[PDB]
């Protein structure tokens, strides 16, 4: 059971098809009835065998600060967290919001939560007061933890709910420190199916709902991720991702710490400085690097003769498709293939170009054998023919390990979990060699700049403007950000379509919505295309945009920002 | 304010396009405007779409018209004159208004842009005596013409269309703003090594005051710094002058002379607008 | 006299010999000092007199997409283009590369350019990064315009040269839209001799040079074409041709819009599907159809009892000779003569079978009276004997109207224009009735599949392969494509002549060369001889049906 991870770590140093299958079989034989990944992996393998290896190298490209933690100091620091939480009366299952920048104390808190059997809710640093209040209505916090830069936003969204509050960096009235109790509190003996993480994610239908992950789904599912990513014990591994999402638990936390590697973490506020981040990658001799295609697209525009990357051996992408042309430019220069891989908050990595797998450009590779991946058609029958598009699904008997428990929303479970398959709501085709190719969403979910966005959430916020009678939010093709958020708005009687109105509404949306959600385009229309029932045809709003694109016209009341 | 306009039965209303732009965003079925017969604008261009919304609702044309502190009204949509939208109308016959080209010769062709000027013999009545500054008089009063430093074209019916400034002068929210004045106040902050203040397109206020700042070594480009500088500028500058954006840069694009190419600052802003991206250390307030 | 065009339009509805001669004389009396075909003809005649006639019927047989535009909507749409270009600071004479599929917005841009007095450089959609970089070295772009399908090729060939870029279908970062401006920009008052078009054409010696056309040479030369073609106002006229060449202007643009017809445009990617395209001709009720002999050769192999062609009245060919047997098959079936006619990028139509002229099969007809066409011998003395071959030449005093200004190459001007004639570098004979018969090039220029091809350009690209020590490219007889591009290759020591090598070299050439240029045959030889003698040798080998020892056919 410890021997599993020792076999796994070796698999990594030289992986192949056949030895993967062995790994697969061994996971199926794990006894995960009572499990706690911190105790059983972090402490019992890494802290015990490599306690004074560097677990984390951290760097803030704005401030300049660098800080280094060994597996030991990090285990201690995490126990002080867990002791401090416990001291403020936190039992197992209690809710902990975590809203901080990239920072060692983030990893610390992750650990303290997993060890203590608490429910953590990763919250991003660009979330608004409004977004946060929504979250609190849906799941009431027992404790919340922030940096000083975003304490006001939590303080305001809280209002006057009783909670224990904590700062990771600096002082603030009625906020507490995390490092003031003893670095000695015990594991919570968690069931492997016990909940430790909730992720608020957008759907195609409503306001964002919680994805429920357990003490095994992520902590052990991440194998699939780690295996595709190709992270080793030897590696210094960096993930270009943000704090409040699943790509972080994926490549910034679980995948590296599974294999006893050195994590590399970089914090920046505001805009990504592509030249400075790439400089810091080289300067820190990262060896495994996972960034999103958004980042990759920006990197390849640089003058790339500034860099050697003599120490970089693995480069990976996830979250949106990876342009063949990006892959090519980076290869021709640095002699590395950017290996695309696929998954969602609800899962771990499900499909991926593994280290040993010949990459076909514009393909996310082949399915990981620990998920039973099937293309189904609209009628729900299995597709067995090349170049036929269908829904990506996961077969549920037996139930794969990295798969979330379900949503906190029973309606959304009814739609995703059907006839013994979980539907990802992604569409794809496979080829003659079983390589998968992304087609797009069968949903109306939007992906700007590697952020998943819900229509109704933006439509909701739009109704908050007195002028708005109805709203329909769709994504429009954009090479930089995959999709742009556009809103079609029908106006109430009395208001007339102007640019100045469009702007006024957009500026309002800025106070309610995370920036990625704020429509880049606003179009006023007399009506929204409807079915007989009265249901909005977001489909046809998209089709209409396409026909307009093909004769290079912007709309008569379309206002671009 | 519009409730008070109606409530007091004003009959003639001048307001600036800034105001007008805000009014048309209301629900305008709240008002009758029983008593209102004339509506007018001055100081910036008046968007054709603004004119139209107000007309469709209350059945009144907002008549734009043109002039400077230096003058009285020089060009205008008179009450009896058919309005062509986005035109400030025709010259008042009591001013001798001429479009001149770059060489200073009078323009005799529709759709040709040039400088709005006032012919000085005889000297029109509403024209100021001059500036208290003799250097500024030498620039404005040349070869028999007072230059407004505005550019325009006329059409085949002699209607004038505003094009923009030949200057680097800014008009946020119908307030004329000098770059050097704000650049100066910015060098008052210890951190600021160089500054260039330009106007950036903004639908609400016509132009935003943005500052490009080169930093002294020691200070690092942060949101908190941008704010600290801005809050300082609030104690020195009239609100309309206080930059709404501050962008820190390594250098300012310059000519061989050392003169700031506010030209290329604008072109660069445009390419960035088309990708909805901020500059690396551009802070918007 | 704009009354010229109104007289011309009528001439078209029923032409004859005598009334032709009047048209001829009337062109000589035009005032072409200041001229702008869009303003003066498109807008002032067609938009005014038939603004709501269908100017364009468009279809993409792959996507399914279809469009219908009236002379009005098209004029508006073109003004939005011109407004947008001007807004990006485009003055008269500025260079505009245009690389798009067959699409409404293509016509739109054509109009905007002609109206705005820009120099347009038609670029075909199959041109490689290499070929496009060549073009930029030879003439720098002020602006470039593409579809989204070929944006990366332009982007890469540019590197980071400053230009304004524009997309006709869709968005892409740092590309601009064309319809965000006003539906009215003002005409540029062009002189008639002002340049509006540059065409990169292949020649025998070097890399491709620019052919220079004016605001009258094509916009008014096209008369000769339109008159031979026999296109009318009533007609729905389809020209099967691609976007970056003269024949598009010749028949997809000027000849139809001169006479106020409905243009029919069909876009396809990839290889021509002869039975679907022909079915779309019928299904759209085209009435006048221009197509190249390559197309026609493919059509006649169909089962032709699939089609009625109830609406089809005029059928025409240009670019290569038209086999008498093709003409005959199409006649016997649909009761129409495919009227061949002749010209070059350098000119408009110069010789042709007019509608009212008795066709002799495999003859391009007789000279259009607006060109003074003479067969000259080797001394440049005029040929006055049947079945005597000689150089096709154009007499320059007085200077015919549709003739280009010259090349961008002063050496090439010195070779072509001389002793008071422009030499086409084509050879022909006339017969006892004065009908002209094409013999071939006096050059080494090649025409595969209605594409003019330069040898040195392909020889150059060939030396880019490490294996290639020497290369000579000639054209070889082929019934389907008139000529094949064949390469003789001398190999470096170390390479042994194999099929797989020939292929490897060909695949390399595909990344460097437009498909039509990529040799269909590769023969490895010990040494090279006199592209002339390469051809003679091929001929003797044909007569004994023998392959070369290491000749590999694709
Ligand atoms: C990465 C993550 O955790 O994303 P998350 O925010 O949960 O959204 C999940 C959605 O991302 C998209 N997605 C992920 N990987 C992709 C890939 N390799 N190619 C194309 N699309 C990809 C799909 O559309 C998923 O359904
Ligand atoms: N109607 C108008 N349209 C455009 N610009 C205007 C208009 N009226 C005033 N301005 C600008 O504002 C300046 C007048 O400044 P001020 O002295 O503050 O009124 C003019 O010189 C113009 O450049
Ligand atoms: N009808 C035709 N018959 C034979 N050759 C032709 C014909 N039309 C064009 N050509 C050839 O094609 C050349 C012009 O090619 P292009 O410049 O692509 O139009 C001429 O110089 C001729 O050699």
């Amino acid at each position: 059971v410890q021997d599993f991870f020792r076999k796994f770590i070796e698999f990594q140093n030289s992986p192949n098809e056949k030895s993967l299958q062995e790994i697969v079989k061994l996971v199926g034989q794990l006894d995960l009835r009572r499990f706690n990944w911190v105790r059983d992996v972090f402490e019992d393998i890494h802290v015990k065998e490599r306690g004074s290896k560097t677990a984390l190298i951290w760097r803030d490209i704005n401030t300049g600060e660098e800080a280094k933690l060994s597996y030991h100091e990090l285990s201690l620091m995490s126990n002080r967290v867990l002791s401090t939480l416990r001291k403020h009366g936190l039992k197992k299952g209690d809710v902990v919001y975590l809203m901080t920048k990239v920072h060692p104390m983030h990893w610390a808190v992750f650990l303290a939560v997993i060890k203590g059997g608490f429910v953590m809710v990763p919250s991003a640093t660009n979330l608004t007061v409004a977004e946060m209040k929504y979250r609190f209505s849906d799941l009431k916090p027992s404790a919340i933890i922030s940096d000083s830069l975003r304490a006001s936003v939590m303080e305001e969204a809280l209002g006057s709910l009783k909670v224990e509050k904590f700062l990771i960096d600096g002082k603030r009235e009625t906020w507490n420190s995390l490092e003031d109790e003893s670095s000695n509190a015990e594991p919570e003996d968690t069931r492997g199916e016990d909940v430790i993480i909730n992720y608020f994610t957008s759907g195609t239908t409503g306001m964002p709902k919680r994805v429920i992950h357990t003490a095994v789904s992520y902590p052990v599912g991440s194998i699939t991720t780690a295996s595709i990513v190709g992270v080793r014990e030897s590696d210094l591994h960096l993930n270009l991702s943000a704090t409040g999402w699943a790509k972080f638990a994926w490549s910034s936390f679980f995948s590296p710490l599974l294999v006893g590697a050195t994590v590399v973490g970089i914090n920046y506020e505001g805009k990504l400085d592509t030249r400075r981040y790439l400089g810091e990658v080289e300067n820190l001799g990262v060896t495994s690097f996972c960034a999103p295609p958004t980042a990759w697209r920006q990197f390849i525009t640089l003058d790339l003769d500034q860099f050697r990357f003599e120490r970089l051996r693995s480069v990976v992408s996830a979250g949106e498709p990876l342009n063949p042309e990006v892959i090519k430019i980076w290869k021709d220069k640095f002699n590395l293939t950017i290996r695309d891989f696929y998954g969602q908050t609800e899962t771990t990595a499900m499909v991926g170009n593994f280290p040993f797998l010949k990459v076909k450009p514009g393909s996310m590779g082949k399915p990981h054998p620990l998920y039973d991946i099937r293309l189904l058609d609209d009628e729900g029958k299995e597709i067995t023919k090349p170049y036929e598009v269908g829904h990506i699904t996961v077969k549920l008997n037996p139930r794969p390990i990295g798969l979330f428990l379900g949503y906190s929303d029973e309606k959304k479970n009814m739609e995703s979990f059907r006839e013994g398959y979980y539907y990802t709501g992604d569409k794809a085709y496979f080829d003659e060699e079983g390589y998968f190719y992304f087609v797009g969403r069968g949903d109306d979910v939007i992906k700007t700049s590697d952020y998943r966005v819900g229509p109704f959430e933006v439509e909701s916020a739009l109704l908050e403007h007195p002028a708005v009678a109805e709203a329909a939010v769709v994504g429009v093709p954009d090479t930089v950000r995959w999709q742009l958020v556009k809103a079609y708005i029908v106006l109430k009687k009395g208001y007339m379509p102007s640019k100045e109105l469009a702007e006024e509404i957009r500026e309002k949306m800025k106070t309610l919505l995370s920036p990625y959600k704020v429509p880049r385009i606003i179009e006023f229309v007399d009506e929204l295309p409807k079915t007989i029932s009265g249901k909005i045809r977001r489909v046809e709003l998209r089709k209409r945009e396409e026909e307009k694109r093909k004769k290079g016209e912007v709309g008569q009341n379309e206002y671009v920002f």
